[PDB]
């Protein structure tokens, strides 16, 4: 493979300082402007609003507008201005670097797959959580659809199997993917009604489409809160943190545009303006950047490296989500 960080050094090791345990929630289809913290007039993140140490970032722009385009760029060394979607999977990415330096990498997926990101690493480090084969939380809704919270089940066994190592766990959400937003959340999150149901989105009033979308965000609030709560159970033995970033936003009819995937040359703001959250325990010494920092997906790679005390020449000048 073609390297970007052959020089990378982990300055400190888990045998000499506390091991570090991080969950990176790779979000899906979530819009910054539907987040309460960014000024949305509905409380779409009530559980995160009750957790001390959550930072919300109000100015984050995605690389692109589809999962296929954005996800590889989120883990790239190139940044958005330089990213090449066709050669991305055959170049060293940030997970390759962290794995080489001894961080135990796990990717659980309730979306599709890692879009090439995990391809160079052992197959055992990727797990499909879209089916009842691996996901124990699919029977809670009329659609028999497997839920993102299912990805948390059994993570204590992974920690036990990597006892005392640094660990980075990616949880790739179904999140707010459409067009059937109403299917994305269990009935306990049907806060905003009426909702757009059925297979004909044009038959639905705009407000009912928004309602379904916002209900799906409530389920994501819950998932991120449960991810933090899970991390908190390991805080004595590990330095624990959680990063959340959505891969792109979503058009909900603005200017006659729906869904996502619009080429960047024409993409409206709602497809690229994404939420991002960072949480850490007080013991870690990790400090968030200012909430209004002008940020992009280019911040992800340097954040992940910084979380594990890794430096790489190519990202020296790059702003992260953390100091
Ligand atoms: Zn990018
Ligand atoms: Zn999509
Ligand atoms: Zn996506």
């Amino acid at each position: 493979t073609i390297y970007h960080a052959k020089d990378a050094v982990q300055a400190t090791k888990p045998d000499m300082r506390k091991p570090r345990l991080v969950v990176f929630v790779v979000g899906e289809t979530a819009r910054a402007d539907h987040v309460s913290f960014n000024g949305y007039e509905r409380d779409t993140f009530p559980q995160l609003a009750k957790i001390d140490g959550v930072t919300n970032f109000s100015n984050v722009t995605s690389c692109g507008t589809s999962t296929a385009y954005s996800v590889p760029c989120m883990f790239s060394y190139l940044g958005a201005d330089e990213y090449d979607v066709d050669t991305a999977k055959y170049q060293e990415n940030v997970l390759d670097t962290l794995d080489r330096l001894g961080v135990s990498i796990l990717w659980r997926d309730n979306n599709s797959d890692s879009k090439g990101v995990m391809d160079k690493l052992p197959k055992a480090q990727f797990a499909d959580y879209k089916s009842a084969t691996n996901n124990a939380i699919c029977n809670t809704n009329p659609y028999n659809e497997c839920r993102d919270v299912g990805m948390l089940v059994g993570l204590d066994d992974f920690v036990a199997a990597n006892n005392g190592k640094d660990m980075l766990i990616m949880l790739h959400q179904m999140g707010n993917h459409g067009p059937a937003y109403f299917k994305r959340y269990d009935e306990k999150f049907a806060k905003f009604t009426p909702v757009c149901e059925g297979n004909e989105l044009a038959k639905c009033e705009h407000q009912s489409l928004i309602n379904a979308y916002d209900n799906a965000l409530l389920a994501t609030d819950d998932f991120i809160a449960q991810s933090i709560q899970w991390l908190q159970t390991h805080s004595n033995a590990y330095d624990v943190s959680m990063l959340y970033v959505s891969d792109h936003g979503e058009s909900l009819g603005e200017n006659g545009v729906y869904l996502h995937g619009m080429p960047n040359a024409f993409a409206p703001k709602e497809q690229r303006s994404v939420p991002a959250f960072f949480w850490t325990d007080k013991q870690t010494g990790i400090t968030p950047m200012a909430t209004d920092t002008v940020l992009t997906h280019d911040a992800i790679t340097p954040t992940l490296l910084k979380l594990f005390d890794v430096t790489a020449d190519k990202v020296k000048d790059r702003t992260a989500f953390i100091r």
